[PDB]
């Protein structure tokens, strides 16, 4: 069954991929080559070109992503050659540096060797390559609660955080053949952070908020033509609301709205005053202003939705069905001010695509 | 087939209804009575009690409604006795007066005779009993664009609006046996309106915005045990965002955000300034403040979502499955500040319920 699922996915992917690359004539022999290779080895190896275009198709098919307009300019780094943990570590350091690009963020994915018998070659433990630790003992919360279980897993392995609200977690990953993962402290010189200030309200700096420049998702599996690349971290630049309306605002995250309300000089006592909505807007203005001021790439939700409209139009003119998850595409502030809110989207899953996978801790 | 669909829906409704009313023992004979009545007459008549509880169940099952906590206190007016257009008109006038209740709004439904062969007895043309006219000729828009087709239909029948941005449309409905509907001007003494002012910003009154107090939906069919009440207008009180984030804000409605931005003293030039979001928040604060000041019932989206949480909890403790449409339940401003955003809902349709129907114009 496994080999048959593989062969079928291979067939579908090579046809579509080569059609898109104007290489439709080469499909026949490539398929024959693949079929033999699966018969002999139980799997098949992608060409550099197939892998790069597959990663791009995968982004293009990501129903929950509003930023898909730029799918075709994904920078794809092929690291199927890595065999040692030092090479894995160095590749992750490199991804951070080249994606950050002194603040002019390059959307990038680094692809590591794929699973074999469902057997991972490299198993990355981080949810994002750069993320803040979280702690909770005796009712006092420190840092990012979303990171508590990973943080506890790191500390069990001998890492220790300074217990600020913004401890950078170490890179942590396991190699095939090792029972324990290894971890490495992130060099601070590699990580850009932005302090949050407000364009008009001087007191906003009193909150001492900051966030990291580059979200680099490292817990999803890239699937391309039946090959499962479980370790393939990828990044874009942030949309402001991700930081302002969620990471810093959610009660189960940094929960900053009451403190924001206070520094902007409004009461946080009456639902009818819409103080949460107002705090949310000023916090989100501050996030966008701060990233721009530091020259770190970011996009606001209005501009992002306009870009996505163009993605829709581009899909139609290429004759490709559009897929999307309306529940994720609408921004969490003023959703009805975007065109997304007022239409519907087909939530069908199309491959290549990125998929969630189980984490080893948890 | 029709009689069989009817009988099946009757069976399901009477069982559930009587179970809820502690009258489970009476189900057997009531059903037998109904079965005979369908055999003879092709239909059946609800008791006062069945009709009232059915209307309430229908509200309870309305997946898109965040206000369902108060389902059991719906005020049900039984007007199955009406036969003349004067009686219809007077019943609609009465609904407006009693639902308005000098601003302390009573959630109310008036139920008119139901369809027979799919043949309506009373066909109401209004989408809401109280709504503003809309005009467009030579690129200048006046009033509410959502009302353009109905407005043109009224004027074709000899009504003429003053062409302010807030002309009250007349009541317009057709009786079985008449080819043309009739219309009646709304007595202004019956219609409460609220001028929109802002709690802090004096200049807000310069926009000369207002809205009507009571939304009374009159274009949906109430279905109860296979009986189709096509004419059964119902109302609640507004949630502020309906007025502030949609009716007054949507580009295809009153489109007021640029004017709001200007009176609140912010530029409307850069997406990154989040001027639309900020204008939306101040406009929504003004709407809530204005209704409260005038003593007209209204609810903000935070309070409304808290009430809905209780509706969920009440459903679970009664052993009733909960249904909902997440896409309508989240408010259009700060949705992620409500619990609704962070859970999912089963969108199954359960009857009794309210359903959209085709309009005669359009
Ligand atoms: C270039 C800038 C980018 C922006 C502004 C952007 C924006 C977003 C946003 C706002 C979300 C919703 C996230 C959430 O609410 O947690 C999202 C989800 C997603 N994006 Fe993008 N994105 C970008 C680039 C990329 C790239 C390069 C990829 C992959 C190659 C990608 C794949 C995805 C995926 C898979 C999700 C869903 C994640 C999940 O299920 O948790 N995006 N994106
Ligand atoms: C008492 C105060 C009430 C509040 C605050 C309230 C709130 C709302 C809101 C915000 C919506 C979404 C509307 C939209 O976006 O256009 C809605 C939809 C709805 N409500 Fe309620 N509601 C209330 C009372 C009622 C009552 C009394 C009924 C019926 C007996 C009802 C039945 C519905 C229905 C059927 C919809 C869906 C309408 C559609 O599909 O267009 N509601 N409600
Ligand atoms: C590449 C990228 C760019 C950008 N601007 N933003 C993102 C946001 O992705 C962040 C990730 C973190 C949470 O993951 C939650 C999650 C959990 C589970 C179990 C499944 C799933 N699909 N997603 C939500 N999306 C990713
Ligand atoms: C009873 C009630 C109370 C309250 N606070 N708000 C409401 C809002 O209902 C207003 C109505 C007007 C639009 O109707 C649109 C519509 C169109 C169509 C074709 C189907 C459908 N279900 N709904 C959206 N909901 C109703
Ligand atoms: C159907 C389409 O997604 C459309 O934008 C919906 C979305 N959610 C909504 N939610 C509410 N409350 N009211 C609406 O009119 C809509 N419109
Ligand atoms: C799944 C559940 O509805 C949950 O609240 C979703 C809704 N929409 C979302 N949209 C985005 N962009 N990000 C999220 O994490 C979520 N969470
Ligand atoms: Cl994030
Ligand atoms: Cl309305």
């Amino acid at each position: 069954e496994e080999k048959e699922i593989l062969w079928n996915e291979a067939k579908a992917f090579i046809a579509a991929c080569y059609q898109e690359l104007g290489k439709a004539a080469e499909v026949k022999d490539r398929l024959a080559d693949i079929k033999s290779e699966i018969d002999l080895t139980g799997s098949y190896v992608h060409t550099k070109e197939e892998l790069e275009h597959g990663a791009k198709m995968a982004w293009r098919n990501s129903n929950r992503c509003i930023g898909r307009l730029f799918w075709n300019s994904l920078n794809v780094i092929d690291r199927r050659d890595v065999r040692t943990k030092e090479e894995v570590r160095d590749a992750l350091f490199h991804h951070i540096e080249t994606a950050t690009n002194n603040g002019k963020i390059r959307p990038t994915i680094t692809i590591f060797p794929p699973e074999e018998k469902g057997e991972k070659q490299v198993e990355i433990w981080n949810h994002q390559l750069i993320r803040y630790a979280g702690y909770e003992s005796d009712g006092e919360r420190i840092g990012d609660p979303a990171s508590c279980s990973l943080t506890a897993a790191c500390e069990e392995l001998g890492w220790r955080g300074e217990r600020t609200d913004f401890d950078l977690l170490p890179l942590i990953f396991r190699m095939k053949g090792d029972e324990q993962p290894v971890w490495y402290e992130l060099p601070r010189s590699l990580v850009i952070e932005v302090p949050i200030t407000h364009p008009d309200i001087e007191a906003f700096s009193d909150l001492e908020l900051k966030w990291y420049g580059v979200p680099i998702i490292s817990d999803m599996k890239l699937e391309v033509g039946g090959i499962h690349y479980n370790a393939a971290p990828f990044n874009g630049w942030y949309m402001g609301t991700e930081i302002g309306a969620r990471n810093l605002a959610d009660e189960k995250r940094y929960d900053k709205l009451k403190k924001v309300a206070s520094v902007i000089g409004i009461a946080a006592d009456y639902n009818t005053d819409l103080w949460k909505d107002q705090a949310l807007v000023e916090l989100n203005k501050a996030v966008l202003h701060s990233y721009k001021k530091q020259g770190v790439s970011i996009v606001d939700h209005h501009t992002a939705a306009s870009q996505f409209k163009r993605f829709e139009e581009q899909a139609e003119e290429a004759g490709r069905k559009l897929t999307g998850d309306w529940t994720w595409l609408i921004p969490p502030i003023s959703p009805a001010a975007t065109h997304i809110f007022h239409r519907s989207y087909d939530n069908s899953i199309v491959k290549p695509n990125y998929f969630y996978q189980d984490k080893p801790y948890e």
